[PDB]
């Protein structure tokens, strides 16, 4: 039930960005942690990574607890951070970003893991949460409906893909990102993998899912208060969560359908990584700070 | 493992038909039967339905069988014919048609089934047998993969709607309809549903199957060499499954992707029911007799 947090600079660009006042301490791997201070401000993640890490880095990192969905294990990452910070970017970037690398991780551990009498069966959903109304990016009523027994949860009409050849993961994945790139700014997309395997063997039925959440531009119609409503509510959901006494400190997680949604993979036997997206370009130093002020102090 | 063949006359219209040859003798329940005659052939289907009886009237008789898969059991349902004579309003007339019939009646069953610690989980799929190449109606590679142990039956690629509301069968069944009315005479429809219904209570995983298939105009590209090759196939393969000795009788199922598709849908303990759709008006007595003599010879 463990929480992470990492930062994640992204390089400058031809539209806008300058200098660099991002100052990234050296991860200092006793403590575990990772400063860094921004001009002095300081933050320190769970490992940062400046515009030189590549989404193979990042995901290198991150592989590491995905592959626990494998250990029936739940799994939530985010993608927070001011628009044009890179989310999508880190998330679907194709055959890098952390959803094609999930699938793919995933998918590899599989053919190993048949191999080992074991046996999996996979199938996803890609909806977006936009103005606290659940859409089904995939293809009426869509209300999240939980199952307080299995701890799973579904959401009613939604489209569930079997990720069964790569031929589909190709064209879902294509088609995320056709969806998330250039709306998708104002709100948050959501890829959930559900990885149910049995095994002959031991018959040991193992079921978990992973949620790779794109929130929306916490940059600074009135979807705007909403936006700052979900991504606040998620603030206060993750913090709750990851303090001590907690498992006695009530957390409202219905208080916004985005957490609602995640409730069972964000707490038990959990794992959550918030991914706060920064540019180094000094024209964003002040939704900067913002931004590793809203991970920082929920991180704690 | 039973099959049964019914007729179904419907009712002649304004673009053609005239009179009538087609003498539909009376229903004798004792032999069961129920013949008929064209001029003078004779033919006797398992029950025969003139234009007089109703889509009601039609799947009152099937909804029997039809409830046999929330008893785990499989069935296939066929509506064969010449084109114009009936097959997709037997099967997806709003409301009426057998498809709309049996989300409906399965539906009812499973409330009323629930409130016996029962409980069941309903997922379709919609594709079409064009060409012997499988189309996804519901949304690349579609191939039938058999699974010989469950004897169950999936298909690489193919969207699986998870009957959840009744808001969704109505989406669903609309555009099933949009699809098959008035291609869809050149093509072999087919809906399937699969009941997965657990029950804490007795623990009893229950698992069945309903193909309702809408088979392309038997009517008299070069797909017609095809529909042909296919809708006689079937033939073959119902025939030879009616047949005594045909546990050990040698079915050319994979002779075609429809059959082979339902191959386990057509085995064991499995219902199959063979509509075949016919017209009264005399303008087509020549491409009736074709029909009542598809059926008549399948059904040994
Ligand atoms: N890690 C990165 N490496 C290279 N370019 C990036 C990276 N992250 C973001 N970008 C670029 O920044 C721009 C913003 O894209 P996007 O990821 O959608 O940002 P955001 O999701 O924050 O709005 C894109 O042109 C993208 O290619
Ligand atoms: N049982 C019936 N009652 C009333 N009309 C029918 C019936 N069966 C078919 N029809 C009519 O015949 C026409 C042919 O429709 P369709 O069912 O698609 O036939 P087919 O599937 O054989 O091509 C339609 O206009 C339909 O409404
Ligand atoms: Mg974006
Ligand atoms: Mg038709």
């Amino acid at each position: 039930g463990n929480i992470r947090v990492y930062c994640r600079i992204r390089p400058a660009l031809k539209n806008l960005e300058d200098t660099s006042l991002i100052n990234v301490n050296e991860f200092d791997d006793n403590s575990g942690v990772q400063s860094m201070e921004v001009t002095v401000h300081e933050f320190k993640f769970d490992k940062i990574f400046d515009q030189q890490d590549t989404n193979v880095d990042v995901f290198k990192e991150v592989g590491q607890l995905v592959q626990s969905s494998l250990d029936g294990y739940n799994v939530c990452i985010f993608a927070y951070g001011q628009t044009g910070s890179g989310k999508t970017f880190t998330m679907l970037n194709p055959g890098d970003g952390i959803i094609p690398s999930t699938i793919s991780h995933i998918f590899n551990w599989i053919n190993k893991l048949k191999t080992k009498g074991w046996d999996y069966k996979v199938n996803c959903e890609f909806i977006e949460i936009y103005n606290e109304n659940i859409v089904d990016l995939l293809r009426l009523k869509h209300e999240i409906r939980h199952d307080q027994e299995t701890k799973t949860t579904t959401i009613t009409n939604v489209t569930s893909c079997k990720l069964e050849s790569e031929e589909m993961v190709e064209i879902i994945l294509k088609k995320a990102n056709k969806l998330r790139s250039t709306h998708s700014s104002r709100s948050h997309s959501i890829f959930i993998i559900h990885l149910s395997g049995s095994n002959a063997k031991t018959g040991a039925h193992s079921y978990g899912t992973l949620n790779l959440v794109d929130l929306a531009g916490s940059a600074r119609l009135r979807e705007t208060q909403n936006i700052n409503k979900s991504l606040s509510c998620l603030g206060d959901v993750i913090h709750a969560l990851g303090q001590p006494d907690s498992t006695k400190r009530h957390i409202p997680f219905r208080n916004s359908k985005l957490t609602y949604l995640l409730q069972y993979s964000l707490t038990g036997d959990s794992k959550t990584l918030m991914f706060v997206n920064i540019s180094p370009s000094s024209s964003h130093i002040n939704e900067t700070l913002n931004s590793l002020r809203f991970a920082s102090k929920v991180n704690s």
